[PDB]
């Protein structure tokens, strides 16, 4: 239908916006601690710990495959990623003080981004 078409060009625009945002959250990271899934090889005990890991790639495949129906979503995502470590790590380690600049650093990117996706609809 032209219905269905229409939805997926919304869905195609939200992607592109997401894509950006991504971009812009990644970069606040500039350490790469947040790339890559935590290996599980290196921290055999994690998922014991964490019961929903994240980190950016899982998110980029989410993403490339239009995963994402609304901005809630990502940043659900995204939540998960600081949050984890948060708990994972003590708040005297470079992992958890990364996390808190990356939330803090990334709260404005997204306060703009929620005003975007509601804006352009």
């Amino acid at each position: 239908s032209m219905e269905q078409v229409a939805m997926e060009l919304r869905l195609t625009e939200l992607t592109r916006l997401l894509r950006s945002v991504l971009d812009q959250l990644q970069d606040k990271d500039p350490a790469r601690i947040f790339a890559q899934p935590v290996s599980l090889k290196e921290v055999p005990d994690y998922l014991d710990h964490i019961k929903h890991p994240m980190d950016f790639a899982t998110m980029r495949k989410r993403l490339e495959a239009q995963g994402y129906k609304n901005l809630h979503e990502f940043e659900e995502d995204f939540d998960l990623i600081i949050d984890n470590c948060m708990k994972y790590n003590a708040r005297d380690t470079v992992f958890y003080r990364a996390a808190v600049r990356l939330r803090d650093q990334g709260g404005v990117v997204l306060r703009q981004a929620r005003r975007e996706v509601d804006s352009i609809g």
